[PDB]
């Protein structure tokens, strides 16, 4: 947070120490018994805005948005065991029917987190980059690319995988339809974890619930570089009875209500290691396809048998 | 918040100061003495009225109702799936039987948009601005109104999908029972989260907890009209110490405790781009089952094969 | 809110006014006395009832078991787009074959919302009225009490529903065994939500929980009663400097901590438009298996063709 | 909640009233003056307790763990109504096949609900109690102690089940695979939520977060026996301007916050009518597949034909 | 919560005397009166610091997190009761499949809890403790690390398990295809159970919200070992009337306000008895598929039979 705050917090303390170096040296003393009477209207007036109420709802639907996105990872470990098992093949055509379905599942995850996740897009900027990482053959660039049409094109390659896998069983790859009825009822699935990313992009948090609760923590404290003034100890007002040139307790309060906007900011939008999620779900899965086909240890007796 | 504050504010700017004007002129001496017993005593015992307790709940509702209409968008990319592979036929009649099926999928979702949305209701006025759109065939329509049914008719169109698709079967366009019942299962769940969305119109938060909350908060600032005058600094009342013609703090409180107000008010009907939705629902789901059908890229090898 | 607060409201105006008139027609001057030191007592230490606190919480038990209701609602559009396709026939058997079956999947929630909720229950008193409507013929009526039973008999169609498919299997009616159990899953989903219902009659929020809620708001005005009076200004207490003979912001603090009591008591069993819910559940489901078994629209071109 | 508060409601009335009586009898004056200054200590600086703070994330965790074990409740109703279609046979070993399965499945509830709730604890004491009331033949009681096992043994009865359906297919009693895996799915529905009541019982809210919460209950009343008191109206100390004998609004007070500790004390464990639960699905389940195999009503017309 | 609260609580009290004996034995009656200032400040203005604020939240996310994690527990018994009955054999052939099918799903729970949590990575350190706990044959160990991979291996078990049920498909042990895909339809519910303790692990709640929730509580009591000493009761300031030398319900202050600090500190990773829980679900899952494959108990009457 400490990252975070080294912009707004260092602006609020030059907008504190300005003021406390204005009315110090620059004032008269007629003109400071003005300053005296707004000081103590903003300190006891100020406790009018709702803080702690409307930052209250605000980080109770950024993080119960932000929680529901992590039930929304797009894992393809539900498909990689039944695409390994199934389509039969040792051959090289069916060590390659395997590995492209299981290239597809993942494409059809990389297309959505690089409109949703920043990080994902600096790392594919165009869709040339897709290709030089191994995600795409320049083969099915041409073929991504004469489909016209203006939205995105994340449901591309989850078409592909259910046009191919029935492909795969016309030419007997498959053995029975519940077997590939199988497969396709775990793509809808992984399909419906990458739809929910797609919809939580496209449905953010309203715009007139994030410009309410950004005016009621700054003008508050703005209020607060009146309000929280060390006054002058000689005129003996009730509750300024020391100076102390810094206000400590202002700027901790300062710390945290402004900390949660901050915190609200980064979990509104999270994915700001997806680098290392993408390589985890690439390099696993064509690593189950091809060197886990059949290739099983041999059967032996465990420690407990008779 | 501000185009929806425009109303409400601008009339208690306008309240203010009206009784500002009139203490500060029109009042005699004698009679604005009885004034500012009244200031003090609604100051002091408008704190009574719960109104961070009334509308903190109501908020509670309106929200967390308004999020559960969300994972209720129909998409059609589950269905889509299903249709583009297994409904054979490349002739011009499995190629209008696919568009066929991806058409009433979509419609059994605009015509339940278009009793939920403003937006929608007013693209689509009659039923006659379905068939102009292309949603609808002209022999459709004839049908869609001989079922006579004084109901909604949005579960038309997702009964004639699975007549359709049986027949589709009996013709040898679907393999087996197992290909069959996959596409019925996945029309089943569309028409669960359609199923939602007129189970949220017709099942409204209730009239007997919104005319509470919205008493809680005109009645707290019907108050503050009077409590939140300043008063005349010569009496020396305690508090009121200091004239400044402006309640900036009070007007202030209006604009949260009012804003969470027209926030529940947007929040309780949401859909008031949902013409881009159905823009979208229509465009993809067509290109899906008629480009896209076995027109599959080439096999070849990833960046990673030996 | 009005309707509902006519009773407990008009008590609690005439229970403060009764005790204003005994004050300031009644008692003694030396008796007065006595009474403004209850008045000061019960102003100060009636705060110490966590109103605020207990019913906070019941609220937030009511409600949250109401909105847990309504996504038990049974629809039977998910059993009826099944019935409709694969129970095959169009003579007059399998035309009533159809027609029973979605006449049982209605019985099996007309006689669970006539245990749950009093307006169906004053619709059908009796299970006389429940065959002159139309839900079960007169043959249905002796077979269903010769059953029997000392529990609630909700679950009886349900296993006639699973018993007829079974028996329309075996006659050559629905053609597979996968078409058969996919609408055997369907019926288990119905049998599901209905089961909902029956197990939040039988589970209420308990005595022990509204016992204390319904306490810490009466106990509270109450007091109230006394440490709300207008006092004689001519004591000069502090607080009590002004007589206005009607409390406006107690009344109003009555009106809302005594409403949540009434909207808790309507939210916590609701269902006292049902009537017209099984009318709309009766009415499609038998449309939808008589007027739309194989009447399709005719297929044509759509305005997206070349 | 006056039954529950039987015995911590007096202890406090006793504890309060020896110490009233300990303060106006024996103390001497000048020791009256050293309680005093006690009392006026603990009657301000017992607020700095959050009692309202630490019992309120409590009753937030007690009744969400509570209600989520109400969707736990194990009804065979969805697997009665596929024995009942299913398994065929007519003659004395299909009907004594249908009473078993349901048997089972009757058993895999009763076992583990008497190791969670002492009401059926005391119905079953041992496992002979279990014989007697039919839920269990002799011969199998020898079958259920062969299996040498220290862990609880509530998934005994739901092995047997899935190895007499699978028995069952082998001689010809249930038709097809399909038939066999649509029960086999619903003896796993029912495994689940007999398997989450056995999660809830050895996850319980831990020791570590109860013991926090009886103490701040208890340490903040304790300080009440002192600073509740009444004091001396002659030494006239602000507040304590009456003496009254009976502290109405701090033993109102005490009735709420240990009130929710108590309510908590039950909802933490519940289930302290399954006594008529369990005679309710055993008594409902063997009725519906002896009696109602093949009985169905006659199928006749409607009120609504033509 | 007295293990959890020996370190820190001991270090508050030691530093709470050690400034109350230099305020009493060392200061100059001069520098007191410095001190008397600034402990009247930091009295009144500690409470600026949102304790209950941003202390409420943590707990709201720490335990709302922690409860998700026991719907994450993998139970084997739903695989159990479908390799206990489909997968024949009674000879030490089939006898020994089923015993690994069953070995390997453990294995796929094993090696996910040994990176979650330390007290099973105490029990099993390396691989080796694996090898010599029954839980992997010296044969997989080789074929376990022959798979050369950067990341997790817990994926291994969960794709031998699905290759080897196939193998057993095609040597005739499992009869159809739709029983063999009820199982791996049971392995991909085990597989997202173990997913989501992986995924919980991976995504831990963020340094930015941790980092601002051990400030809020530790700067708070800083500030009350000043703001709480008992001032010199012959000054006679405000409040401080007294002299205890223990400030009682400050220390009780620190321990609630502590107390859930270190309460978030354990459920923000939980598992710190599995392992009774490894020694249950491998002990159950090998004995119902050796001792109870087919051996059922002997079918006679019950207590309800004509």
């Amino acid at each position: 947070i400490y990252k975070l705050l080294y912009s707004e917090f260092l602006i609020f303390i030059s907008l504190y120490f300005a003021i406390s170096l204005v009315y110090r040296l620059i004032l008269s003393e007629s003109q400071r018994l003005m300053f005296e009477k707004l000081a103590l209207y903003c300190n006891s007036y100020a406790e009018l805005i709702p803080v702690s109420f409307v930052l209250g709802f605000y980080v109770s639907l950024v993080v119960s948005r932000w929680w529901a996105q992590y039930e929304s990872i797009p894992w393809p470990d539900r498909i990689m065991n039944l695409v390994s098992c199934n389509v039969d093949g040792e051959d090289e055509y069916g060590r390659l029917l395997r590995r492209t379905l299981m290239r597809y599942s993942n494409l059809c995850s990389v297309l959505i987190l690089r409109s949703v996740s920043t990080a994902v897009y600096k790392r594919f900027p165009s869709m040339e980059h897709v290709v030089r990482a191994g995600l795409m053959t320049p083969e099915e660039h041409k073929k991504f690319e004469s489909l016209n049409s203006p939205h995105n094109k994340f449901w591309i390659p989850c078409v592909w995988f259910s046009n191919l896998a029935v492909k795969a069983r016309n030419e007997g790859r498959i053995r029975d339809s519940v077997l590939l009825q199988g497969i396709l009822n775990e793509l809808n699935t992984l399909r419906s974890q990458c739809g929910r990313l797609y919809g939580y992009d496209w449905i953010s948090i309203p715009l007139v619930y994030t410009q309410v609760v950004t005016v009621a923590v700054y003008s508050f404290f703005l209020a607060c570089l009146i309000g929280r003034q060390f006054l002058d100890p000689e005129k003996a007002y009730p509750g300024h009875e020391l100076d102390l040139f810094v206000p400590v307790f202002t700027f901790l309060q300062f710390f945290f209500y402004a900390g949660f906007l901050k915190v609200a900011e980064q979990l509104i939008n999270p994915f700001g290691e997806t680098n290392w999620l993408i390589d985890r779900n690439l390099q696993v899965s064509l690593m189950a396809v091809d060197e886990m086909h059949q290739d099983l240890p041999i059967l032996e007796k465990d420690l407990y048998w008779n």
